[PDB]
Parts: C-alpha cells; sequence; structure tokens
C-alpha cells in the first residue's frame, strides 16, 4: 500500500508497551498446550531424565498425583508415551494391543479419574518391537507397510476401548489413517479423535526421548512441498488434527500446511528441542523467557496446539 | 482436501470442552479492548446517558478515578470523546484546538497520572461545530474538504503536545491522514500514531452517540473500503479502522486480508444500545457481549473499540 | 493502482445522489428476502410474542389470511416453524415426521392457496424431542449423530410428500444434507431442494426465537475457517443451497463462504437479531432506517437471500 | 467442492420462479443507466438519425422537455453529445471551449431545471476539427497527443465552469485524465468527476455515431486494456469506461476484477442500431433490450450508457 | 509494474501497423471456425430463411455439393442441425434415433465424401418432441430429466453409429454428459467426442434459429457463478469440449471458464447475432468488418471455437 | 474438475487432425517474426559466417535488395546488427553514436526505401569498443554503469534522429531504459519504442554472435529476473525481451504470466547455428524450425528474433 519512511515509522507501534499489545499479533494460552508424559509399569515409581532436565518418567499412580496440578492449571490434554518393559517387547508387537499394556491401563485410570482431561494415545509400534521400527519388518528387514497398519489398527482399538478421547498414529505408515478411521467407524467409535502425524521428519531432534530404516517412512528434512501431499492425504483419510514433528526446526512447515489447508493444525517440540533449551538456561546461556518465546513461534507459525514438555512451567507463567 | 463424512465428521472435535479449546481459532483477551468514554467540561460531575444504559458521562476528576480499575484490569487504552459545552461551538471550530479544550485537559491529566495507558484523541470537527457536521461549511451548505483539513491539522497538533500517544481522526475527509502525518512529522512528534478511521459509513447505528453521504461511506460498498484504506496507509496511518461494527464485519475481514495491518474496529453507541437493551428487557442472555466481541476477533480486528470493555474485561478475568 | 490524493478524491463520487447511485455496488430487493413464521395449531389463533415486537405465532387459517398480503408484496419464499403442542413432543420426535403434523398440514394448505409461493420446511428433531435437542439422545445424554439422521431422513421425505419445495435441515449432524439428498432421490423427489444451514453457531441470539448439549453439534463462535469445512461438505452431499445462522454477528462467514464457493448463499437474521433491532427503534435509540441498513449489510456481504422477520416491513419501504 | 449429478442437480434452483429469484445473481435496475442524447443547435428543432431508428437529436428546449421523462424514470444521468454546426469545426478545435457552445449551453440549462440529475459532458476534439480525429493533426496527418491534450483541458475546464458534474474524455490520448485532474484541482473544481474512458476499441461498431488504430485500441487486445485503466485511476479517474460494450463483455469482467473501482460501459450506436433493427424486423422479441443490459451487469458493469435507457426504465418501473 | 505517462506511453506501439502486429495478443485462423448448418429432407431442396440473409437449408445432396467449397476454405467442421419434417416429430422424439432420420443421414454421407471435415451432431429432443421442449415432458408439463436423457443416449449412439466424430448435447438435463460417455464406452465409441452445451442460456437471441418451459433447464443470464459448476460437471463427466451459447452476449463467461478450466472451450454466435449483424451490414449502419471484429472477440475472450452462420464468409476473407 | 480416465480420455481430441486443429492453444503466424541481421560496411558486399551456416552479413545495398522478398513475406521487422570495421573502434566508443555509422545509414536508407518496415536498432557500445565489452571500462578494467548510459543514450537518440521506430537496449546497465526514455521525451522522439533486453542472461550460447558476469544475468537466476522486467517496465519500455531464447523459456513464461505486457525472445546465434548444423548433418528434421518458433508462442512470447525468420515466414505462407 505504498508506505514510506517518514510518513510510515513501524516504530510508533512499538513506542509503548499499549500499543504492542494492541497490535500483536499472536497470543499463548494455557488452551494450547498438551503435555506429553512418560509412563512407567509398577507402582511408586519416578524417574529422571539426565538428558531432559526436570521431566520424570512415572508410575500410573504417580501419574494421576501429578494430574492434580496439570487439571488445576488447565492442560487441556496429556500425550501419553509408554516406557514398555524390555521383556515385554516382540517381533509381533503384540504388547501394543494388549489391554492391560501400560497405554491402556492408564488412559482408563486417567479417564476415570479426571473425565475433562483429554488423553491423545501413541498409535505406533516402536516402543513394542524388539528392534524399534515403527513397523514389522519383512524378510529384508524393511519396514512392511499394510502388515504394520494392521497392527496399528488392533492399537488404536484398543485405545479407544480403555477410553482415549484421541489416538495419534505417530508411525508414518501409508494410508494408515483412513485404515484406523474406517476401523474405528465400523466399531462403533464414532467420536474418536484421528490426530495424525501427517509430516514426520527423520531428525536428528529425537535423540532424548529414546534415551527416555527410518529414512524408509520418516520424511527427508530436505523436503517441503512434500508435507503438504502427505495432509492432504490424512485429511482426505478422515484426520481431525494434523501435526508436524519436530517442531522449531520446522516452522516453516507449520506455515505452509496452515495457510493451505485451514485445517487444526498441531505441532511437536521433541525432546531434544527441550533439552537444548533447558541446557542453555541451566548454563545461564539464555533467559527462561526463551521458553514463552519458543512456544509463541509455534502460535504465530500458525500451530492451534503444541505438544511440549514445558506444558507446565508455561502454563504456570501463564496462569499468573 | 477430499474430505468426506463419515471418514471427516466435525462433530469429533466438538465432542468434549478439552477438543474445542485446542481447535478454538480466536481467543477475545483484555489485549484487544479500547474503552471509549465521553468527557464532561466540569467536576465532581457525572451525568447517564438515555440511549445507553449504563454508560456514565465523566467530568475529569470522575475519568481519572474509573481509570483506576480499568488499569488495573489491563484496559490497554481509551479513546477519548469531550462533550463540548454549546457556547464553545463556532462555525470556524477553533474549539477544537483549545489547549485547554477537554480533550487536551483530560490528556494531560491522564498522561500525568498513569503513564503507561494508551490515550486515543479524536480528531474531527463534529463536536466543535454549531451545525454538528464533521468539518467546515461553505455557504451552499457542503462540507469543504480542504479547509476543514487545516483545523483537524491544529487538532491533532494540540492533542499530540497534550501528550497523546495516538491520534484517531474520525472526520472521512480525503487526505487527512497525510495532512496530519506531514504536520505530526514537521513538528516532531516522531511517535504519535495516527488511528486512521479509514472505512466509516453513513450509518444509522450512530443513533446514541449523538449532509454526511458527501463524506461518510454508503452502506451499501465494499470495494471501496479497500481504496480507502490504501490510500490511508499510503498516507502513513499507523492503524487502520473500521466503523459501524458488528454491522460491517464483512469489511473487516477485507481489510485484514487484504492489507495486513493493524485493523480496528468500533462498536458504536447503537449497538451498545441495542445489546444492552435486550439483556435489559431480558430478551438476550449477557453472555451476547463476550460472543459479539469474539466476532470481532474472528473476522480479523486487531483490537476493539467496545463501550462493554470493562464488563469484557471483568468477564475474561474469571 | 497507486491513487493518491488529491488527484484521487473518494469523495467526489459522494459528493452528489446520482453518482452515489451510479456507483453504488449493491441494492436489496424484495427477491432477497425469505419471511419466517411461526405457526400454531389450532384455528383462529393469534399470539404475539413480547420479546419480538410485532411478530405473531399464527394458526393455518391466519396464516394463509396473512400469506395475501406477503404475496402481493412479492417475497418470494416462507421458512415455516411450527410450534409444537407440548403434548406432541417425545423421545423419538415421531411427530416430527407425522403426516398430520403442523408443518405437513401448513404446506399442503399453502401449496394449494398459493401455488407460486416457495415454503421452506425446517428439517429438524428440537421442536418434537421432549429435551429440545437438535437430535436423539444416547444413554450418556449425548446427541446421537446417525440416528438423528433416520428421524431428519423421514422428516424430509413427510415434507417433500406435503408439497414443500425446499427442505432445510437446521439439525447441525454431520452427514445429513447427503442422507436427505439420497433419501430424496430415492423416492423421486428429484427437485426438492435442500437448503443446508452449513455453518449453524451455537449462539446467544437465539434467546427469543425459544421465547416465540449444543456445542457438540453447533458451531463455536470462535471459528471461521471450520466454517469453510462444513460448506464444502454439505455442497458436495448435494445441498443447493448453503446458509449462514445467525446472520450479523457472522457476516465475515458470509463473505468467505460466498468468495470460496460461488454458490447460492443465504443468511438467518435471527430472533434477537430483529428484537434488538426493534427494541431500540420503538426506545427512539435508532431510527426505522436501521431495518434496510441491516439488510443491505447481507448483500454487501455477499448473500443471495436473507430469512430475516422485517421481511414484511422492508417488502413495503422497498415497493414504495 | 466435489459436487457432482444425482446429489447435485443444478435444475432444482431453476425449477419454480421463486427459487430462481432467489438465486439470481445480477439485476439491472435504473440507477444503471445513463442515457446518451445527441444536441442540436437551434430551438423547437428534432432530426430522426436514419441509422439509430427511434432516436432523436434535440435542440436544447426540447432536452429539457425529455429530461421530464427521464427524471420522472428515475435515470440519475445524461450524457451530452453535441452536433456541432459545421461552420464552428476548425484545425485548432477552439469550438471545443466556447463558453457558448452546445455542450456547455446544454449543461448550464440542465444544471438549472433539474439540479439533481447528473450531466456527463464528453470531453474530444472530434466534433470539433474539420478532419474527424479526436486530436489535433500535425502536418503528415498523425494525431499529436500533447497539444491535444491542452485544448481537451480548456474543454474540460470549460463544462466545468458550466456546471457539469463530470467530464469523461474519450480521446485516448496518453496522460489526458492526469493532465485534466491536475487542471481540475488547480482551478479548483474539486469535485468534478473526470469518467475516462480508459479502454475505447478502434471498432467498427461506432458506424451509426459518425488514423484512428494509432490511438484506440487494437480490437484484438484484452492485457493491453488493464494497463489503460491502471494509468488512469492512478491519473486520478474517478470512474472507469469500456467502450464500445456488448462485443468487449470480457474486458469488463477483466476491469472490474482487476481493479475493483466504478466500472461503466458504452452500449454504441451500431449496438443500438443492430438490436433496434433486428426488432423492427421482427427477428428478435423486445426482450433482447432487458437482456443485454443484464449482461453487463453480470460482467461486472457498475453503470451502462445506453441508447435504449429510456425504454429499459420504462419496463423496469412495471 | 509503476507504469507513468510520459515515460509509459501506450501509444507508441499502436504508432505503426508493424508494432501494431507485433504486439497484437489474439489472431483469428480458420482453423477457429465451426459452421453450423440446416439439413432438409429430400433432394434438390434450397431455402433461403428471410431472419439470416444469405444462409440457406439445403437438402443433402446440396449440403455434398456446397461442403466442396468449406473443406477447400480449410473449416475443420460442420454442425448439423435437421429440419425435421412436422409429421415426424412425436411425444417419444423417436426420429432422434432413428438411423434413417435427417441427422443420421447426413452424417453418413458427409463421412463417406469428406473423410477429414469433422461433424458435430446436435444431441437434443427440440427438433423431435411435438410440442418442442428439449426433452420428454411429465404429466404436469415438465421436461423430465433423466427419462429425457434416455432418449438423449439413444440419439448420441445413433450419431456415433453414423460415424459422428463428435456428438453436442444442446439439451442442458442435468447428468447427461457422463450418461452419453457411458454409453459410449460401453458401447466401444472410444473416441467419439463429447462438445457439451455447458453453459446455455435462456435468451432472446435464439429467435431466427425457431425462424430457420425453458427456464426450468437453460440458465438465467443474470447468472456468472453457475456457469463454472455447470462447466466442472461436465469436465467431470467427460466433456472433451465445452461450450458457452449464445455468444457475444456472454463474453465474460467464456473469459471466466477458460481462465478457470483452461479446456477446450467453444462459444456458438446464435442466429439472432448474425440476424442483427447482417441487418446492419445490408442497411449500411455498420461496415462488413464487423465480422472479423464480432470473431476476434471470441478468441480474445478465450475461446478456442466458434461456431458462426459466418464461418464461409470469415474463411474467404482470412484465405486472403 | 475430477477429469477421470475412462470418462476423460485426452486421446480423443488428438484422434483426428481436424479436432486437433479445434484445441490447438498456440499459432505462428508471420506477424510474430523480427529478423536480425548483420551489416557491414561497403557496397556489393556479402560475407558467409562461419559459425551461422546459411545466414550472410550484407553491405546496406544488399540489404535493401533482400528486404524485399522479407516485405513481400510480411516480417514486421528487422533488427540491426552493424559489423563495425576495426580501425572505428575506441576505448569511448564514440561510434556508437556516428550520424553517419553503418546502424544510423542502414536505419535512413531502410526507412526511406520500405516506409512500413519496422527497425529496430541495437543500443550497446560492444561493436564499438576496442575491447568488445558492452560499455565503458575503468582503469581497473570494470564495465562502468552510469558512465555507459551517457554513451547509450547518445546512440539512441542518434538512432532515433536516422528514423529508428524502435530502440532497443542491449547492454545490461542499470537504469538506462529510464534515462533514454527521459532522453527521446525531451528531445521531441514521443513515439520512439524502446524493446529493452530484460532479463539478457551470462549466456554459452553466444558464441557465433561474436567481465561480463558482472551485468549479464547468472544462468541459475528466475526470479531476478521480474525484478529486471518490474524495472524497465517503470523506466518506460514499451516492449521487454528474454535473451536467449529456448534455453530461458520458463523465464518467457514467467514474464509473461507476471507483466501481461508485450515480451519478446531472441533466439540467438548459438541456438540457430546448433539447429542448423544438425539439420545439415542430417540428424534432425527441417520440421524443428517451426516446432521451435511455436515453443516460443507456447511459452507467452509475442514476437521473436530469430535468424530463421526468412524460412518460417515461406513455409507459413505455404
Ligand atoms: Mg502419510
Ligand atoms: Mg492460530
Ligand atoms: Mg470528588
Ligand atoms: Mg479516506
Ligand atoms: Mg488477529
Ligand atoms: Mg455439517
Ligand atoms: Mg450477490
Ligand atoms: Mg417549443
Ligand atoms: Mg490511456
Ligand atoms: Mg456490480
Ligand atoms: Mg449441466
Ligand atoms: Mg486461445
Ligand atoms: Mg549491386
Ligand atoms: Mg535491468
Ligand atoms: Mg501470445
Ligand atoms: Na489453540
Ligand atoms: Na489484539
Ligand atoms: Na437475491
Ligand atoms: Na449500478
Ligand atoms: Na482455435
Ligand atoms: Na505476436
Ligand atoms: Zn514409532
Ligand atoms: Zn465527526
Ligand atoms: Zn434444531
Ligand atoms: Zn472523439
Ligand atoms: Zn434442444
Ligand atoms: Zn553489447
Amino acid at each position: 500500500a505504498n508506505r514510506a519512511y517518514p510518513y510510515t515509522r513501524l516504530r510508533r507501534n512499538r513506542r509503548d508497551d499499549f500499543s504492542r499489545r494492541l497490535v500483536r499479533e499472536n497470543v499463548l494460552t494455557v488452551d494450547d498446550l498438551i503435555l506429553p508424559v512418560f509412563v512407567l509399569d509398577g507402582v511408586n515409581q519416578r524417574e529422571s531424565i539426565p538428558s531432559m532436565p526436570g521431566v520424570e518418567r512415572l508410575s500410573i499412580d504417580q501419574l494421576l498425583i501429578e494430574a492434580e496440578e496439570w487439571v488445576a492449571l488447565g492442560i487441556p490434554a496429556l500425550a501419553l508415551f509408554p516406557v514398555t518393559p524390555v521383556e515385554k517387547k516382540s517381533l509381533d508387537a503384540a504388547e501394543a494391543y494388549n489391554p492391560e499394556g501400560i497405554a491402556q491401563r492408564a488412559t482408563r485410570a486417567l479417564r476415570e479419574r479426571f473425565p475433562e482431561l483429554g488423553i491423545i494415545t501413541d498409535v505406533c509400534l516402536c516402543e513394542f518391537t524388539t528392534h524399534g521400527q515403527c513397523g514389522i519388518l519383512d524378510d529384508d528387514g524393511y519396514v512392511l507397510n499394510d502388515v504394520s497398519i494392521d497392527v496399528l489398527v488392533r492399537q488404536a482399538l484398543s485405545h479407544a476401548e480403555a477410553g482415549a478421547q484421541v489416538v495419534a498414529p505417530s508411525d508414518m505408515m501409508d494410508g494408515r489413517i483412513g485404515a484406523i478411521r474406517e476401523a474405528l467407524e465400523s466399531a462403533g467409535h464414532t467420536n474418536v479423535r484421528v490426530m495424525a502425524y501427517s509430516a514426520k521428519y527423520a531428525s536428528a531432534y529425537y535423540g532424548p526421548f529414546r534415551d527416555a530404516n527410518r529414512a524408509t517412512y520418516q520424511m527427508d528434512p530436505a523436503n517441503s512441498d512434500e508435507a503438504l501431499h502427505e495432509v492432504a492425504a490424512d485429511l482426505a483419510e478422515g484426520a481431525d488434527m494434523v501435526m508436524v514433528k519436530p517442531g522449531m526446526p520446522y516452522l516453516d512447515i507449520v506455515r505452509r500446511v496452515k495457510d493451505e489447508f485451514r485445517a487444526p493444525t498441531f505441532v511437536y517440540q521433541v525432546s531434544g528441542e527441550y533439552a537444548m533449551h533447558m541446557g542453555a538456561i541451566q548454563n545461564g546461556w539464555l533467559a527462561e523467557s526463551v521458553i514463552l518465546e519458543s512456544l509463541t513461534a509455534f502460535k504465530r507459525a500458525g500451530a492451534d496446539g503444541i505438544l511440549t514438555y514445558f506444558a507446565k512451567q508455561a502454563a504456570e507463567q501463564l496462569r499468573r
């Protein structure tokens, strides 16, 4: 609109807090926060994670106790990540659909104790396979697409039976959203949401989660147009929400996905992003204000919700 | 993206509060609210406004008292509307630029007491002319464009010298934003913001605030609003505004979409009156206040001039 | 196009009525008006509505008499809203599809007496359920989507049999437009139009209609992109017209919907909007000219037609 | 939106008049109509035009009589086309700016009698030059751009001083809109509108109105029209026009779509002649008049210069 | 691009014929011309049409003789329009699919005599029904959509059997393009093109053709967005070309259709357009140069081909 | 529009010549062709060009003879390329603006003989400098921008005074279009067209025509070309050109799409050489000439500078 200095001085609106606040384009609220949480078997268990300062893996009993604060702070949902006992991992990943598995038990417990809290379960075989890949291997060592979907469907169904309001397939198999959706619909789980990990990259940023091949399924970091194709398919297949993972290193993908589809768009600030920031904060290299800066970035980029291990810290800062 | 029932059921996200909250596209906050306020000449004075139940005209001392609650609620700014004593009105509208006029005095008092509170003054001749038009009349009864600008310029300069952070020309003269900006820059008022009333319509919804069709816009016209805004941005506006508000939400959306600039909207006297009247008659629930304000946000407004600002602030602070 | 003052003065075209008229971008005509009308059981009944000054609920006999004026004024269509006797409300909503229900009786009477007048019937269960929700409840108190559609289909069919040229599903069940369309097509009701309430919000503006939960089906006022998804589905499912409700508070949605789909787009100026305006007019706070301003706004925003309780007043003002 | 038969049957809305009326995308109203009118020099004079059955050239007194019916029908404006006596033509086209020329006299008389009726005068040299070109010729027979503008400027100024609310340069000189606007502004004619003939083609459809290819546009060219309009808007046009009309409806649509500005179209003499001739021969029904005019609206025109304006007005008033 | 006088003078390129020719955006060639032609029963028949000066209706023998010139001039195709003997019109329109009907006989004759000349047959019932509507009536006098399609399919098949390379459904029934396409494909007529009359308006411009109700099927002249919906469906249904009718009065529709779909786009300069222009030319009110101006307009608006009764005149003018 | 096999078979339109002809999206005509021609200093002189089989350098008298066939074929314009005698080269490139230089003499002779034939002169210093760069060198060997413009301006003015209808600056100095336009306008050369070489790349395809990377564009860059064109249009170019041609067809398409302005493309010496060489070796059919030229049209070019112009004209005239 032919705006030119000195008629236009973009510093004017920056001059005072009031005008900065009036023109501010985005704000973070507790409604944007999802807390991922690592869940152990057993009772009275609490484990620190060295590569994620301040995050603990908790048994179900201890998770229920901590969920009091989280609920009180208004965090809308948790994303549950079981820590599978090694002995329960198998070639067939059958623990993924065990009604007595950690995720299923945790879901029923939380649904009963905190009925309004959203529970987002993780649909993937990587915590259940001996070999740690996201799906079932063929005799050449490749992760088989459609056979894996069979197991992921049973898993998702088991989560729905346990009471999960949202299942989030994090597997990157082709077509899994539609297969899971069909299965849910056929079984009568009409309102279980599917939060697709649509554009999940083959990333180095996942280090600490593993603490807490893939290029044939997860996306190449170099590719951006491809992510649009991914999301389009997941929306056609029935996803209720679509997600980009990891987060900060992919903010350009979040913006293109929101702009292109105008659908509910989520982003995961993964373990390595948390660890980088925490480490720098603890070293005194960055101020704690970087936490809300990092989260504001996701809102600015177009995300509706953020899976972040900072959810509690940020919710406290915001509640003030 | 070929979304089809029953694979896509748009009710699933609506099933639970938590998922409604996660997908909710817009939220109103106190940061979005600007309170207009009618300012009297006297002292220890308030007046009730018949056509605006619940709103009082306030003398400056009273404004300072109430501004305590407004600042504590976090309301970022006020928009000052003086109520000029009749005896101060004239064909030349000289009272508009009186250094000791209501607006100027109010501004200086607020700037001193509450230095962080934004003050948005009204640049217009309508409360200063004997006939009530927004500009100066020629012998034929036409509101003269360029002669009016000369008065408006001196007005704005007086507001700036009183300390106003924002001046808001509400006059709908052609070119006034540029003339005002030029004057502010030449006088050294580098940082005074100009909040243009860019698309201000010749509307029946101004009843309660109180030939206009020769300067305010025809309600029928939408494309024209984009031309208006474009000119005001090129002329140096820091913010642009649509008035009235709800009845023009389509204009808000087009203006935000087209220009991606800081965009404001005025929920005018008549919109307040019709909502309050209905709430007082028991015809509409009080929830309609927040719904009306959420609509502005959804449509693309960055901030909202609303006589409901204090109640909305109170509700949000719950 | 680099337009700049003083070469460009946008007041020039405003200088005279003639040039204002030449450049005026939108005009309201009686072709844009649909009159909603509340229909009572019985004979010789006329009831004023306190929260809607000047609107009356009428028995069929009295509706036929008033429809003379409406036809003479050129109003193209009515939208019928029965007032169901309380004793006829039920858990199963069966009165919705009674061939002798108020809507069905009213439709046959009007179709016979005024063959060119459009009749738009309301497809929804809320006037027929004891609990007043738009659909059938499950044992958890939730409004069941697909079971409700079964009843809405029978209702729509009964309206078609009665002679309605348009059925307007106002229910906000997912998929109902396609289900109704299939049913109409299968039954031979090839030319019955479906006027989808596509983007119908969970709004406070409906107060006076009730005088004259829902968040799990009606839309969140905060959401705009979601409305596009709603309309897209309804057009794919066969709607002939798409509608936004309420009206004024959603003019931005009307504009986005018209711009995005270029399809016949309708808007409902609901009971609370009528009451607000009437109340202010009767108090002398607004001039009567606000009525045609409010209606012009819908045209400007892109609506092709407006359901408005001001239809008669506006048609008289326009006929002059 | 994946609309597919038989779920989507586009005939359903066509089934009944009432639904056709509800979905109808465009309507012609009297507000859209501008009547061109050929104005003679004498008094108690009318002339029939062989190639335009049913249209009369009218002396000013006759124009005033007929303008009674035009105003009562609600026609907003007339476009005046003088028929210059041959003896007043010259190589310098000085008659164009004669204060007592036909156009000027007609304007003053209409402005006085019917103050609310818009008068759109024609700014062009073609009815004033001995050779009939729209501008002044050099020794080689080329229509000079800038020298022509100087005459056109004085013309426009004379029209403004006679009281014309709109001047419409129909000359297709480069830059003339800006030169005219500059002159009007410097003379204080702040509110005189300029209705540019922006995209005026070198067309065979002007037969009945009566080297042109060096100034009027090549019929083959579409993109070029957008460049023409762009320049005229930047130069200060209040309205822009395409001429001829029906044969250029694609241009109307592109111009409206691209610029969102007040857009006009001229249904020229040859288009009138061919429609009337066909109606008089019994080859086309009279309904073709309203269909032709609806086409302009559908294509995006805000207003239409049409010799059918009175009959269309009569038909609409039914 | 900030172009401003006097740096930019758009007259410079107009100064000389050479530069006008270099910058000229569109040209008409004989490849753009399709000649419609009225075909009589019998032998040695030639009839002038008073409302279309210079156009004759011809029996097949005389058509073959005239087609020599047309072929020699390079006209790519004819559009055949039979003149059905009144006695052969019926309620069932069965003459439409008679293998010995005028259109079928004419097609076989032309295909044999001029194998490279395109023949475009007219698929519609209006020349075959006693009542002259485009389809079959129901007992309320309405033109039935799907029953009409049954007859149009048999017609199109009969044209394909006769050797037509293109069938052009001019009926404006919903869905007919897909039904005809399915039928052609099933029967093995893999390469018969379908030239859909997609946006055919209810127009006064057809007068002279009739010399040589409809609002429930043909389009309202007022509607433009609706035409896009029409074309979209016809392309989805398998049309190879899409057409707007009438022509000049709808150039804005031609431009929107070409711009939106980028598909082969045709336009019909109908009988009334020909008659208007001829009449004015014969009266001396317009120069003959208007013919090529009118045709250039269609090219400029985006048409790939033009059905025009001026095809021979224009082809001669162009061949020079 | 959800087109799917077998409902949609894109071969159906390809089945027959007649349908291929009806749907064909672009056609080459003689109106699209501009012939470049190398012009010698002498008289009764021709020279064969080793790296451009079939093209002759021609003295002016020879050019006039051949121009007979070119005009009779309908070729609209020639682009003149003088071959400067070495002794006339200098560090100041003064020969560029010699009123009796090759280009000037050729222009005057053609303008007189064939008044309707367009002449496009080359505005560049490369055939006038001793070192062969397109501009004047500083002491460090850099091609100076603004000093070069001053020479180019005088060149262009000399071409205009010789009668050239189009001057085509091929130099790739920044700002030269504006400087040239300013000079032409101030001198009264109102109608002299400027055909800017807007996006002229530092290319290996100029081999046969005969630090360049500091002024000609990097082959890798596409977006940059739009910035180049934008500036030349704002500076007053009447036409804009991409060079080389085939290897840059994507640039042609983007430039036409973005600006909708008269767009030209140069099929350079190396493109001619590689096609002819292949045709002479029997490796490619002669049909490749028309295919190469159809590509330019398809990509969006309005006109094409091509050494094949005469043969293509001959082929089209079949
Ligand atoms: Mg995928
Ligand atoms: Mg957001
Ligand atoms: Mg006190
Ligand atoms: Mg303005
Ligand atoms: Mg916002
Ligand atoms: Mg829906
Ligand atoms: Mg509309
Ligand atoms: Mg008399
Ligand atoms: Mg121009
Ligand atoms: Mg319009
Ligand atoms: Mg169709
Ligand atoms: Mg084309
Ligand atoms: Mg010789
Ligand atoms: Mg450059
Ligand atoms: Mg081209
Ligand atoms: Na959110
Ligand atoms: Na804000
Ligand atoms: Na309408
Ligand atoms: Na209009
Ligand atoms: Na073609
Ligand atoms: Na060309
Ligand atoms: Zn996994
Ligand atoms: Zn004012
Ligand atoms: Zn309901
Ligand atoms: Zn003229
Ligand atoms: Zn037909
Ligand atoms: Zn060079």
